[PDB]
């Protein structure tokens, strides 16, 4: 009889469903039309809650939440522009991966296209995007539990990646004492409520096969390519090509420890690539490289295959090669494809890459953007995580340092979208619980000012580095025209982080050169809380460092 | 032969063609693959040019430079998540009609689903929100330049209101000297480039024909509604309904002046719910109605027939009732069917109208946020217009206060979102130049926090003022349960603006009594910025004062 109180019978079995599928972590935004779903939440005690009131900023929070623990995530909104607000994190993990689970709050079908207040079409609003969309029909005791429980299960249990729309409309009303409507409902699922365990398991695994003639390939002159993998695929990774004899080039994500350190610099060398032309075969795993001279090498190369090893579906080389596109667990595809010592085959390129880095290390006392990227494993949390951002500073890190070897590296590299790494952030940190170091552009910590707020809820110390050049320096690096870089490319806001700081009561350093700096560092891992630590720098210099390095290393 | 030359020709053929259908401002974000589409817009001297770093921020400054100018305004965002950022406005404008040209610029064909980095599907990303989509081919000169005129004229041409999405691939390179390439196929289009008109004009009207039996219906005892029209029209139909001697129930956003006024709270008493049962006809000028009480009088009322006029189309009446939806020009349909002198019909609710405003007045002294709402024609600018945000403050202005006919009032009541009402203010103040009084909550201002940066350049004084009550307090009014209403309804930040204002270098007052406002009022009206008053509140006082005056008004 009682509509609020079916509805909440309704979101129940909704949200006790998630559970069945890993789902631990739950980012509520505030609403009216979400009440059903934020009270199911609320109820249940399976959930860690998270709150934001910015739900761009909420899609991004449960992105870092999915990122590291590598679980579904889920996510409560209301209807209307509450919803099209998830849309920037959705599409990134559409592309690296993360579990995203949608639960967005509608009108029922009565009150949509007839100029209702907060109404609006919402099914397929998220077009190709997700994974999987489910358009749940308008709550009813004719459809069964049995039906709604088995089309959640039927959507996480076959997700291999990405994210999930679920769209639940509610009609009025949404409060109001609970009685027993929808009780007889709900126990036509009979024990299944005390199981642990999805009422219908489908759960079909994509996989490559292995490839039987590996043992002839890995014979050849081969080329490793490491991109984004995890922490402990990194260091497997690097162990596996040394063994092979083969080169490893090591983004910045693949946490390899880079044995050929500065690639972005020696592979503007002539002499490595002529040596890397004589490669048969290219090995990569993982994706998302970073760097322009490693993204131009891998464009140009003609191996007689070209292989990319990663858990993510689809093509993933934008150059075409003739190859193959393997889908598995990298930590697994090594198991299947072992290395067997071998003498190594380059001569001319671990010179030129001691060579590179020497050359940055003579470079390294400016206290400037670049010489902070290249000095930043000096400042790397004990037993922590670093997550980089977009523009210059994953750039600048990728082609001037070198980072340990199975240290995690975390970051937003799908879309590489400068809108959500402050809160990502956050649920990075939330996450693993461990301590953070954060390290973000100035336009990239406006984009995302408020999430701050966020931020003021660490569980250990998190360092937020915002390197101040005063506007998008990026486009001081790209090619772009002078007489309207400044006014349409740079967009300088002149601002300072100190204020930002003080408005959340977060910790606040501006350091002025690199004792301060190591002062700074020292104060904020001291406490579970957040610092901010902002690096005012001169506009172009990290952008001409950069090519002045790149310039140098080419004539080597 | 350039590539880079040609993409900006083909680029020059989209923006000059938009000059044709009134664009003059045009908002750019910044980025590298939308350079063809900003250096064009650049280039271009019939348009105004403005900047914003954060793409939701943008979208919103466009919604209300359109919203006040009735022109369509032109977006440029660089691929990825940019793009998807510009969903909450799109959606907005489909609601209210606001037309928004989104100039999207993407990766072209070859670099999609291959794990390119920024690369996503664009092309439907929106879904049925836009008016019309356009997916653009890759550039090509084997396409005549008359094609994609043609195709650009069709779509504005025949745009009754809302949004356009234009999607732009571009392929590398992007940068490099202008050359002839594309100057002689740009030629083809001979002196259009010097004309002033479409290449194709093609505008057709959509209107609703006279309606024959007004005669007969303007006689019988009506009811004038009157929701989001201009502030002409709102003096227009306020004397319109004087001349029938027809009740007006006008709303905030309507600016009839409000003859009876605080219906938000009569409308509550069952002798004017009595009174209203005699009406045999509604005729509704205008949608999206603020009022609780209106909303619910408008489901129950069951006139013979309901009449909607308004230049949106489609259904506007939630309540489905019997009658007619009627697009036109709400000046316009006046004019076509002009009232006839006649005695007025109601007797009671004059009466009970007039009540109501005496109990609301009797409450005007307390320094909270229903009387600054009840008080706030006592303040607004000369000349000027009011921007009035979502959640409480627009429900208590609706509801205690009385508007003067004809002053312009602006708001975001389509979706009713709370994600972008500072950009959309600094777009409101812009497009006008004139002196604008915005309200917003604190969790709206938190939501746009970093369009602070856009409100640093306004062309007449702006004052913001942020009602700070801790937390989304419409929770506190809505019946949610007490519980659960702290932690995942009203979501309190506990933050205050001061530094925020300082960040970004405005003026600030946090007032603690009505001669410190009247003092912050004074000196803010002086220069052409925005100044940030917070009023700080006691959380639930706002809703409470709204609640017990519904109640006492009720039992008269
Ligand atoms: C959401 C979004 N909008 C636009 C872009 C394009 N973009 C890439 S880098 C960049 C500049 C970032 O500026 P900042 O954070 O100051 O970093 P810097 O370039 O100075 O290193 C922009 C606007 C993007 N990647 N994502
Ligand atoms: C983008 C978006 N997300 C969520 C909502 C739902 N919502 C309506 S009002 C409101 C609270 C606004 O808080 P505040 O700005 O402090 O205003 P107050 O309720 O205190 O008057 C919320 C979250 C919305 N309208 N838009
Ligand atoms: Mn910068
Ligand atoms: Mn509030």
């Amino acid at each position: 009889m009682s509509v609020s109180a079916f509805n909440r019978r309704w979101a129940a079995v909704i949200l006790e469903a998630l559970t069945r599928h890993g789902v631990r972590h739950i980012c509520i935004a505030p609403g009216s039309r979400s009440t059903p779903l934020t009270l199911a939440a609320a109820e249940n005690s399976a959930f860690i809650h998270h709150t934001h009131f910015d739900e761009r900023g909420l899609g991004h929070l449960a992105l870092g939440l999915a990122k590291v623990s590598k679980q579904p995530v889920a996510v409560i909104v209301t209807s209307g522009t509450a919803v099209a607000n998830l849309y920037p994190a959705l599409i990134e993990a559409g592309l690296t991966g993360e579990k995203l689970i949608l639960l967005t709050a509608d009108r029922p079908p009565e009150l949509i296209d007839c100029g209702a207040n907060q109404a609006i079409r919402q099914p397929g609003m998220f077009a190709s995007h997700p994974t999987h969309s489910i358009s749940l029909p308008r709550p009813t005791q004719d459809i069964p539990a049995r039906w709604l429980v088995s089309t959640i299960d039927h959507a996480l249990g076959t997700l291999h990646a990405g994210g999930v729309h679920i769209n639940c409309p509610f009609a009025e009303p949404l409060y109001g004492e609970m009685d027993d409507t929808g009780l007889s409902w709900q126990q036509r699922l009979g024990d299944w409520w005390q199981d642990d365990k999805p009422w219908l398991r489908e759960a079909p695994r994509l996989e490559s096969e292995k490839q039987r003639d590996w043992f002839f390939w890995r014979q050849k002159r081969g080329v490793v390519v490491a991109g984004r993998m995890s922490a402990e695929e990194g260091k497997k990774v690097a162990l596996w090509a040394q063994t092979l004899g083969w080169p490893l080039i090591g983004d910045v994500l693949s946490q390899t420890g880079q044995p050929l350190p500065c690639a972005d610099l020696w592979l503007g060398n002539a002499k490595a690539t002529s040596e890397l032309q004589q490669a048969q075969i290219v090995v990569q795993l993982g994706s998302s490289l970073t760097g322009k001279r490693l993204l131009q090498w891998q464009a140009s190369c003609e191996p007689e295959e070209y292989w990319i090893v990663d858990d993510i579906e689809g093509r993933l080389d934008p150059a075409h090669h003739r190859g193959r596109r393997l889908i598995a667990n990298i930590a697994d595809w090594l198991e299947l494809h072992p290395a067997e010592k071998r003498q190594p085959w380059c001569v001319e390129i671990p010179r030129l890459a001691e060579q590179a880095m020497q050359a940055v290390i003579a470079r390294r006392d400016a206290f400037g953007e670049a010489q902070l990227a290249h000095r930043i494993c000096d400042y790397l949390p004990e037993q922590g995580q670093l997550f980089v951002g977009n523009s210059l500073v994953v750039r600048l890190i990728d082609a001037l340092s070198q980072l340990p070897a199975g240290y995690p590296v975390y970051s937003n590299r799908g879309a590489s979208g400068i809108d959500g790494l402050l809160s990502t952030a956050a649920g990075v940190q939330r996450a693993s619980g461990k301590p953070t170091l954060a390290i973000v552009g100035d336009l990239s910590a406006l984009y995302d000012l408020n999430a701050l707020a966020l931020l003021r809820q660490v569980s250990a110390p998190l360092v937020l580095i915002v390197v101040n050049n005063n506007g998008g320096q990026i486009f001081s690096l790209l090619p772009t025209p002078q007489s309207e870089r400044e006014r349409f490319y740079l967009m300088p806001q002149n601002v300072h982080f100190e204020h930002a700081a003080a408005m959340f009561e977060l910790k606040y350093h501006r350091p002025q050169n690199w004792q301060e700096l190591e002062t700074a560092f020292a104060d904020a891992w001291r406490t579970p809380t957040t610092t901010v630590i902002e690096m005012v720098v001169n506009d172009t210099d990290g952008a001409q460092t950069l090519q002045q390095l790149l310039a140098q290393v080419s004539h080597l």
